[PDB]
């Protein structure tokens, strides 16, 4: 009895769209997803891939309806609806405090639950380089920390929050491969039963997917195979 749960995923009709009035960059898209399936989102440059996980994210200015677990996003807080998303890549924001509160912002596990988190995302030994371990205070962003470090943290921050549906906009060529390595070996661990939407712009590069997701135009066809996409 949690939330979310599983990792199911509705959308039905979802137009999104980044100013009030603006260009539709989608419209009326609908689909739905297995919990825990690997979902490859495909598309050219410029199709609308990025577009689709903010609007996710509830960054722009959609309509439509979106649920996850059977929860619509029109019945929880906007900052609860996004805890169930762990977003890579992004720009990231480091806490004001400790690596402790950076990794567990709601205090919800003990040291060793943490320490062997950070040890699965490869953040033993950058941690473990400063004064205090998990005490030592982030402050001025993240500037101590490498922007592969950074991404690492948030994925370390993603599990400790028990999110069920993992966003990744073009990893294969937007984030440095030791990065994506990292991940590929957290998908298989502790996000081994959770949704991945894996956006590319080439087929070679989700061929893991269970099911895929075209972009075509300013549509959205399902294909549960990959044969013939
Ligand atoms: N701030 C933005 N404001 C208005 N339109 C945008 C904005 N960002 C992207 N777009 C528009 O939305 C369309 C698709 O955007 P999007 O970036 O999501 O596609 P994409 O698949 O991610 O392409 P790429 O990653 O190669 O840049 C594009 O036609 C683009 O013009
Ligand atoms: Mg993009």
């Amino acid at each position: 009895d949690i939330w979310p749960s599983g990792g199911q995923m509705t959308v039905k009709d979802l137009t999104a769209k980044y100013t009030e009035g603006g260009n539709a960059i989608l419209e009326n898209i609908s689909f739905s997803i297995s919990p825990g399936q690997r979902v490859g989102l495909l598309g050219r440059t410029g199709s609308g891939k990025s577009t689709l996980l903010l609007a996710f994210l509830r960054l722009l200015n959609t309509e439509g309806e979106i649920q996850i677990d059977g929860v619509s996003w029109d019945s929880i807080t906007l900052e609860q609806w996004r805890k169930a998303f762990g977003v890579i890549p992004q720009d990231v924001f480091i806490f004001s405090g400790t690596f402790r509160k950076n990794l567990d912002p709601n205090e919800q596990w003990s040291d060793q639950e943490i320490w062997k988190v950070a040890d699965e995302v490869g953040l033993r030994s950058v941690i473990e380089q400063f004064p205090g371990g998990l005490d030592f205070v982030l402050v001025d962003g993240g500037c101590v920390l490498s922007h592969g470090h950074k991404q690492l943290m948030c994925l370390a921050r993603a599990v400790l929050s028990k999110a069920k549906i993992l966003l990744l906009d073009e990893p294969s060529a937007h984030l440095d491969p030791v990065t994506y390595q990292i991940i590929r070996r957290t998908l298989k661990q502790a996000f081994a039963d959770c949704t991945v939407i894996l956006c590319e712009a080439r087929i070679e590069a989700m061929l893991e997917c269970d099911q895929f997701l075209v972009i075509e135009e300013n549509k959205v066809r399902q294909y549960d195979s990959i044969q013939k996409l």
